């Protein structure tokens, strides 16, 4: 029976959606971004750090200028423990979101605990989280909607309006990124042999509360809790690179 | 000319969470936590038999057994650091939860604090966040409603079966009676004036109250039953 869940995903692929409903229950953890965080700037990537290879001043411009941060300085141990214990119910349920982009910080991360148990991500995983979590996995096949809200997200600040502009590069830039993380997730469910609880957007939102409920049932969980404007640029984008 | 960050002060089962989470779908309002309530020695919120540590094997039998969880090793400069970046949002907002049993772990936690700007819960507070947070008050004044899903949850671990059980909401409905004191007798002992919303007013018209919080922190209101059974009669516990 296992006491924790994970959820693993790509920015703006609905793990949201699931996420939060599940938080609702209130016995499903309190899942957050655990692992966003850089640890020179103890911030989540900026907008200019998603473009970081970008010299295109076109794109450069519509973004916000970067915020210097400071280190995290969390011992490994001190850094894990915090997670464990912020993210999980009173009832001893654990859970969290995982981007593809940031598995390497987690494996950077969890290599200076005493009795790492391996040295790859599941390890990794196992380590931080202190028990084998239900791997979940959100995907969207609309890979240009998604860049597209991306591209939004990025732009404003704001991951759930007057400065957003289309840009055609950007796009392809997010586009050729995320396709990325799809691999990446891909090549790491065959490299340690896992089968996630795959559930991609449609059917998810479509069924919230079928999926909502199995989720909850693999953690042990009533599954009674689970509870019940077109884009001008995907059009535009398909016109105008990657897809 | 933004204050960049809210607390809204409260209660256990109040509107509080509902709030909270309301503001957490904009996207826009931090990630609000109750970063406050994990006790040092467990490093976890406080657990059935740790609240009802005051004498009676009649509510001791409803109650799940005391695990042990762990110490709580990081310092204060750490702990706070790792509140002010996981409450904030992409937008720098950062948003949170406080109620009025863990302001004296807030003010012990902050002891150590190498910049501590005063000494009272105040300016712990400010010292925290790293800022002046919009004050949010919640109270749902129907004692007994608010006592009774304190006690049904206490049990069912589930803050969102077990039997009800008079004795023990009389302690309830009381210890929530004293925190609902320390929050009154706080804001004039230190002369602050929260918003106050309510939650009759919440659980019917929170679009509203959210669209408050929002432009407080300037951003776009655009954006976003063992009642009657303890309602004892006979007994005489305090209601
Ligand atoms: O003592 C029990 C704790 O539970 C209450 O809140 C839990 O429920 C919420 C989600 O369902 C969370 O925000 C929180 O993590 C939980 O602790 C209560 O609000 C607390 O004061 C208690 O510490
Ligand atoms: O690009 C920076 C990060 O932003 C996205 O996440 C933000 O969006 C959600 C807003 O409600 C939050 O849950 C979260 O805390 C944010 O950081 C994105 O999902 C990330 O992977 C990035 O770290």
């Amino acid at each position: 029976h296992p006491t924790a869940y994970l959820v693993l995903a790509s920015q703006r692929s609905g793990s949201t959606l699931l996420v939060e409903s599940l938080r609702a229950t209130g016995v499903a953890g309190e899942p957050q971004e655990f692992f966003q965080y850089l640890p020179n700037t103890s911030m989540s990537p900026q907008p200019r750090e998603w473009f970081a290879d970008v010299e295109d001043q076109s794109i450069l411009r519509l973004l916000d200028p970067l915020i210097e941060g400071k280190p995290d300085l969390a011992p490994a141990t001190i850094w894990r423990d915090y997670i464990q214990t912020v993210g999980r119910t009173p009832n001893g349920v654990w859970g969290g979101k995982l981007m593809w982009n940031q598995t390497p910080l987690l494996v950077q991360r969890a290599k200076d605990l005493p009795d790492r148990s391996g040295s790859g991500l599941l390890s990794a995983i196992r380590d931080v989280v202190g028990s084998d979590p239900v791997l979940i996995h959100i995907h969207r096949p609309d890979v240009v909607s998604q860049a597209v809200s991306f591209w939004r997200a990025v732009q404003t600040r704001v991951w759930r309006d007057a400065r957003a502009e289309y840009h055609a590069g950007a796009i392809a830039h997010v586009i050729t990124m995320l396709r990325a993380q799809e691999e990446g997730w891909r090549a790491w469910f065959t490299e340690e042999n896992v089968e996630p609880i795959d559930v991609d957007y449609p059917y998810l939102w479509r069924n919230l509360t079928e999926v909502v409920g199995t989720v909850l049932e693999a953690l042990g969980q009533d599954p009674r809790l689970a509870p019940k404007r077109s884009d001008e640029w995907v059009e535009r984008y398909r016109r105008d690179l990657p897809l």
